[PDB]
């Protein structure tokens, strides 16, 4: 009798770890895993929240008629997950309360740098992989060896609708952070199914909105004012005579009324700040100044960004709004627009409680014949996606391809020298492109591409420049020297790891991808392409193609398993940066081009594969007339 009756007995004698098992899915998960049996770990940073979870959780054990709750429901406090250090200490805490896990119960996230790309600091994007995605690879490749020893175990990666689906990627504009690192939780899951059976599950679950919108909305307002003052900055740019920096000192009253009179303004300046005038709330000073400091710092990034030239303390005196910046009536407009278009994409017009997922999620446990899955327990969304993967293809039209004739390239890459070697001359020699750079990241790369396109490199065609760990300052040195590209094409540095993916029963899983391998991964595989694209989409005119890595007829099967991951990973980045392009003045496109094709399965096929490389690359880098 009661409705913890159906769970009774449901995961009795299992261990069960949960990280971020202190509030929200993840506690419920928790909750609702001890009520079924399993005796449980929740991991978490604040001590004081989770050790009222813990106490919430005891007392429904023992009023359900459980005795020594004390040793159901164990707590790992302080427990930071983008930290390695900390994740083998809630490993060895773990073990020792409980031995063997059964479940690795992959649930803590950070909501991340919630920026645009181009906003969107580095090192804010690696610590978002770190606790959210890396965080899952290393406690399953710390857990994975116990599992497979006493021969079951499970692993659920908490994914999210911002993840995408199997064959169609969701663009997730100013989450492109979380987006990758959700995408990349049901990937893993997707991808190791097939190397960790038949002991071990892996699924991921990904859950549509789940039950204030207020913090949501005040960053979109503030959003729209960046990108709204930025693109009008750029447009008069265009067409008048002065330096970014004298366009600027124009915006230093912060007074929207001055500048919409200021005859000495640029008509785009005076056009944006009667703008902010006739659609503002008159009691939101918004509406009476242009800017404040923190929406001042992230527009003078974005401008040095993008190569202009101002001083760092140009926004030094800025006079500061008072506030309110945005009203309530402005903040609550906005919030009640993202939850009424949020409800309106819902089938079913109700989203699910924390509580509902959960338990759907504590039942799908019990199912001992999925992996491989992403498990969908809220559902029903009416958002275009992308689908990934579509094949059939040729050349673009003869007019786009005209287009080239006079163009910059840009080539990015090293262990691909075969690609950048026929890239480049098909640019140079078939489409008369003016010039290749070719950023590559070490001097022996540099030396080998150098060897290949000596024609080239002698007729000055061809220039070389060795970016390292600094790929951000070496595009710089290329627009300054060479100038602003058309066509970018960004292959990665690094090909793919040699190593095994899932160790033997009986041994140490020593030769394993190790946890710090999975981050160099993400490194060489993801973050290149996101530092290279950062930069990129700045650049007014350039039409990038990101290229994920290559197999061939003898690359392992690891390795496929690993190009697949990354495939579906960079493609929640590619459909994110897309839609956020659309809101700088800069005319800039970005697609992405697998090398990999769908199934595994001489020198003739091998020339045809790079040649259909190459009309892919062409296809997405030609420049539509205007
Ligand atoms: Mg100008
Ligand atoms: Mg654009």
């Amino acid at each position: 009798v009661g409705w913890a009756e159906s769970l009774i007995g449901l995961h009795l004698g299992k261990v069960a770890l949960i990280t971020g098992g202190s509030a929200g899915i993840g506690g419920q998960i928790g909750r609702l895993l001890a009520l079924s049996g399993a005796r449980v770990m929740l991991a978490a940073r604040d001590r004081h929240k989770l050790e009222q979870m813990q106490a919430m959780i005891q007392s429904e054990l023992a009023e359900v008629g459980y005795t020594d709750v004390e040793d159901r429901v164990h707590i790992a406090p302080g427990c930071d997950v983008s930290s390695e250090a900390q994740l083998a200490d809630l490993v060895e805490r773990t073990l020792s309360a409980f031995g063997t896990v059964d479940y690795l119960i992959n649930n803590a996230g950070i909501a991340g740098v919630e920026e645009m790309v181009i906003d969107m600091p580095v090192e804010g994007w690696r610590h978002t992989l770190f606790a959210n995605l890396i965080s899952n690879y290393s406690l399953m490749r710390k857990l994975a060896p116990l599992m497979k020893k006493q021969g079951s175990g499970y692993i659920l990666n908490v994914s999210s609708y911002f993840g995408g689906e199997k064959d169609a990627a969701i663009p997730a504009p100013n989450r492109a952070d979380y987006a990758v690192s959700k995408a990349g939780q049901r990937a893993m899951a997707e991808v190791f199914a097939r190397f960790l059976g038949p002991e071990i599950q892996i699924n991921a679950i990904a859950p549509g909105p789940v039950e204030l919108f207020a913090r949501r909305a005040r960053l979109i307002l503030e959003n729209k004012r960046l990108n709204e003052l930025h693109a009008a900055l750029i447009a008069a740019a265009r067409t008048d005579e002065r330096s970014m920096h004298e366009l600027v000192e124009l915006l230093l009253p912060n007074d929207v009324a001055a500048l919409e009179q200021n005859p000495a303004a640029p008509t785009a300046l005076r056009e944006l700040a009667r703008r902010f005038r006739s659609e503002g709330d008159p009691a939101a000073s918004s509406s009476s100044a242009l800017l404040n400091r923190s929406i001042a710092a992230k527009l003078l990034a974005r401008l040095h960004n993008g190569g202009y030239v101002l001083p760092a303390d140009i926004f030094a005196n800025l006079p500061n709004p008072p506030d309110p910046f945005f009203t309530r009536a402005q903040i609550d407009r906005e919030a009640r627009k993202v939850r009424d278009g949020i409800m309106g994409m819902l089938y079913l017009q109700r989203m699910p409680t924390e509580f509902d997922v959960a338990m759907a999620t504590v039942y799908y446990l019990a199912d001992r014949n999925v992996s491989g899955e992403t498990f969908h327990p809220s559902g029903g969304l009416r958002y275009e996606r992308t689908p990934t993967g579509g094949e059939l293809f040729g050349l673009p039209s003869p007019e786009r391809l005209a287009e080239l004739v006079g163009s910059t390239v840009y080539l990015i890459g090293e262990h691909l020298t075969e690609h950048l070697n026929l890239l480049a001359r098909a640019y140079l020699e078939r489409y008369g492109a003016r010039q290749v750079v070719m950023i590559v990241e070490t001097e022996t790369g540099a030396e080998t591409m150098r060897r290949l396109l000596h024609d080239h490199v002698e007729a000055g065609r061809l220039m070389t420049i060795v970016a390292g760990d600094q790929i951000e300052a070496a595009i710089d040195q290329a627009i300054t020297r060479y100038g602003r590209p058309g066509p970018v094409v960004c292959t990665p540095f690094r090909p793919l790891p040699t190593v095994p993916l899932v160790g033997r029963k009986d041994s140490d899983w020593s030769t394993v991808l190790s946890e710090a391998e999975f981050a160099e991964l993400c490194e060489h595989q993801l973050t290149h392409h996101f530092r290279v694209a950062r930069k990129i989409a700045l650049s007014d005119g350039a039409s990038l193609a990101l290229v994920t890595p290559e197999t061939t007829a003898t690359s392992t099967t690891e390795q496929f398993a690993l190009a697949n991951f990354i495939k579906t990973t960079l493609h929640a980045f590619t459909a994110t940066i897309g839609v956020e392009s659309e809101r700088t003045a800069q005319r800039i496109l970005i697609n992405q081009v697998d090398l990999t094709r769908r199934a595994r399965a001489d020198p003739h096929e091998r020339q045809q594969e790079l040649e259909r490389f190459i009309e892919a690359v062409l296809l997405v880098t030609a420049p539509l007339p205007p």
